[PDB]
């Protein structure tokens, strides 16, 4: 009999709560069901817990939304059964969510391209150029900037999407071929000095980056920009285990010229302090010499003069001579010159005289008093000096091609803009210190403007179908983790760092104690855990995450030498003269202010939210996980999307189609009833629905969680049943 069976989506190991199985429901009670797993024990669970499976009618919805039992292993489902039909797009909710099918996929031609122009959201199947093409007509419409904000880690696909949403916009805006190739050129000179291998993938973004696709009043693509934000300076001078520097490095060694090399005095990456260290210098299936050559040609395309390629390539080169300096105590307080030969290599690349250096690294002179006075340092404060000019120096660089990429894109006549924003994901890693907890509020805080995006959308949509029915503002949900890291009364994290920085004779413990005084039993978002004196966790949207204190203190702190500065202002470079002639405050601080003006622009903006994953770490097509899809849907939001959409009433359907599927389970309501919202309250009735499962709105009737799977269960019953239930 196949319409009195009932499956459920169950965990054969509940620690392991991503891997899922299939069970078979057997019994039910008041407040629980029991089933039988794949191969036979029965278990018990309750019914606020329980993951029922969607009958099959809901298979393949192009918005998860439209599911009744909106749970996470029936969102993997209908995940899975649209990708086995090479359907790799699918909304959930104000998400698109993209899986990558690792395998050449023809979506993305002309006639495809002209199949969205003008067409909302409802009227064509879920798609990247959807999504563009709503921005762009929202955009006219409205006369207001869009946002387009991207995620996925490198294999996702967020780089061919990107590049998607450019090339429809340019087809449906453009007159711009130049442009276009311009802008899509930048991605690779920014990720060689942006991007690193981590223990979590093999290309992390550690920057973030809004690119402004510009248009004029009249709708006509106009001009490019690109700002960066939060680049990650730390990693130049350290690497943990098993993960490396930033590309560039690699790609400089792996992929100059034996000239190159020589006139540069570079030898391989393993001679070098900064890149030596971790144990790594070579990820399997990546060619630094190509993708130095990709960079090469990516720069010649969007206007790097040769004299400024080079220039380049000596800073990268002096940064990494720079810490192959070994300061020795020369016994008494202060440091000496051990071995002049990486200095004279730094200074030499960096067009700068090395006395001046050795002098200003070392032997540093700030104002006592009134007046000059040589600070000798001892050898500690001489390497972190040196470490501050090194981060100074890359991330001034930074900045500079920036800059530079930017003069080459037009900007005139702009009224407009649709920007597409790529941010470092939430990270767990096994040690999680302040640069984790950095990135993860950056994420706490674009999950909030979700949220609240969710929210006023639908405040309109119950308002504007007249539905009796209300709720909070979801942002609320994640202002407990956002206050405690950047509160300021009470103060949060960042504040109590702060406030410990400037003692000092604070320590790692001085300051953990501090965090656990305020938070320990007293947050419900923090935790101080039983073994470990050095960490403590904050649960975010995305999980518990646990953070390791020491060295914040110092991590809180950039100070720079002036003399280092000056010294660096005589360089016969004209690129290295530029980072230190164009024009106290903690890191902390910093983070907050930039991450404060990345969100203030994107208040000013109608989102778009577009989520790209990989199906599985093997790069192999038609392969779904389940762990690993949903680790990364609950990392980018979809899964607190989820959980908010499934408290209320998320099905919406209109009456007459309601009519037209269920007229059967009541007795004379016709299929075509006149008058569609009388039809649907005699089968609601009849049924013996409990009101207080749906609402009747203006032109739809909406639905609790679970509610229209039973009444889908009762038709697939009814159309088998030689006659009506008793
Ligand atoms: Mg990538
Ligand atoms: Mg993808």
């Amino acid at each position: 009999t196949v319409s009195d069976k009932r499956y459920i989506w169950y965990n054969p190991d509940p620690k392991e709560r991503d891997s899922y199985e299939c069970g078979e429901i057997v019994s039910e009670t008041s407040d629980s069901f029991t089933f039988k797993t794949v191969d036979g024990q029965d278990r018990q669970v309750k019914k606020d817990d329980a993951n029922q499976r969607n009958p099959i009618k809901f298979d393949g919805v192009e918005d998860m939304s439209e599911l009744s039992y909106l749970n996470e292993p029936a969102v993997f489902h209908n995940l899975r059964v649209r990708y086995n039909q090479d359907l790799i797009y699918t909304y959930s909710g104000l998400f698109l969510v993209a899986v990558n099918p690792f395998k050449r996929i023809p979506i993305y031609t002309q006639e495809m391209v002209d199949i969205f122009k003008g067409r909302r959201r409802n009227e064509v199947a879920p798609h990247i150029f959807a999504i563009s093409d709503v921005a762009y007509r929202s955009m006219l419409d409205d006369r207001q900037n869009q946002s387009l904000l991207i995620t996925g880690e490198s294999g996702a696909g967020k780089t061919e999407n990107t590049k998607k949403v450019i090339q429809y916009l340019a087809s449906v805006a453009g007159r711009s071929g130049v442009l276009e190739q311009q802008i899509l050129q930048a991605n690779p000179i920014l990720e060689a000095f942006g991007n690193a291998k981590t223990t979590r993938n093999n290309n992390s973004s550690r920057f973030g980056k809004f690119i402004e696709i510009q248009f004029n009043s009249a709708g006509f693509i106009s001009g490019a920009s690109i700002q960066s934000y939060l680049l990650e300076k730390s990693r130049v001078v350290f690497q943990s285990e098993t993960e490396r520097n930033y590309h560039i490095f690699y790609q400089l060694l792996a992929g100059a010229t034996a000239e190159e090399k020589k006139a540069l005095h570079l030898a391989g990456p393993e001679s070098f302090n900064y890149l030596n260290q971790s144990g790594c210098v070579d990820i399997k299936g990546v060619s630094d010499s190509e993708e130095f050559k990709i960079t090469r040609q990516a720069m010649d395309i969007v206007g790097f003069s040769q004299e400024e390629q080079m220039s380049i390539f000596k800073i990268i080169a002096g940064i990494l001579h720079l810490g192959n300096i070994k300061f020795e105590k020369g016994a008494g307080e202060g440091a000496v010159l051990k071995d002049k030969t990486a200095l004279n290599a730094a200074s030499t690349v960096f067009g700068v005289n090395p006395s001046v250096l050795e002098k200003a690294l070392m032997e540093p002179r700030i104002l006592a008093g009134r007046d000059l006075v040589a600070q000798h340092l001892n050898v500690e404060k001489s390497s972190s000096s040196r470490d501050a000019l090194v981060k100074a120096l890359y991330g001034r660089l930074f900045l500079w091609l920036v800059k530079k990429i930017n003069n080459v894109l037009c900007q005139e006549r702009k009224a407009y803009f649709i920007g597409v924003l790529d941010i470092s994901g939430f990270e767990i890693f096994k040690v999680n210190s302040f640069e984790q907890l950095c990135i993860n509020y950056t994420n706490e805080k674009l999950q909030q403007f979700f949220n609240h995006h969710m929210f006023k959308l639908e405040q309109e949509e119950y308002l504007k179908e007249k539905i009796n029915w209300t709720f909070i503002d979801f942002g609320l949900d994640s202002q407990a983790t956002i206050d405690l890291i950047d509160g300021r009364q009470p103060p949060g994290i960042l504040a109590l760092l702060d406030e410990q920085s400037v003692f000092p004779n604070a320590t790692d413990n001085t300051l953990i104690t501090k965090l656990h005084s305020h938070f320990s039993k007293k947050n419900a978002k923090y935790e101080e855990p039983r073994f470990s004196k050095t960490e403590f966790g904050v649960t975010h949207y995305a999980g518990q995450v646990m953070y390791e204190i020491q060295d914040w203190l110092e991590k809180n702190k950039d100070p720079l030498q002036q003399d280092l500065e000056l010294c660096f202002k005589d360089s016969s470079d004209n690129v290295v003269t530029k980072l230190f002639n164009d024009p106290f405050i903690t890191v902390a601080a910093q983070y907050k202010e930039q991450l404060a003006s990345l969100m203030a622009t994107l208040e000013t903006t109608n989102p778009h939210f577009v989520r790209c994953i990989i199906p599985n770490n093997k790069q192999l097509p038609a392969k779904l996980e389940d762990k690993v899809v949903l680790d990364q849907l609950r990392c980018n939001g979809v899964l607190e999307g989820i959980r908010i959409t499934r408290k209320g009433f998320p099905n919406r359907i209109i009456y007459a189609d309601f009519v037209k599927r269920y007229y059967l389970l009541a007795p004379n309501v016709p299929r075509d009833a006149e008058d569609s919202q009388k039809a649907t309250d005699a089968v609601l009735k009849h049924l013996n629905i409990d009101p207080e499962q749906y609402r009747f709105g203006i032109t739809k009737i909406f639905f609790r969680a679970g509610q229209l799977a039973r009444i889908e269960e009762a038709r697939e019953q009814r159309l088998e049943s030689n006659e009506p239930p008793m």
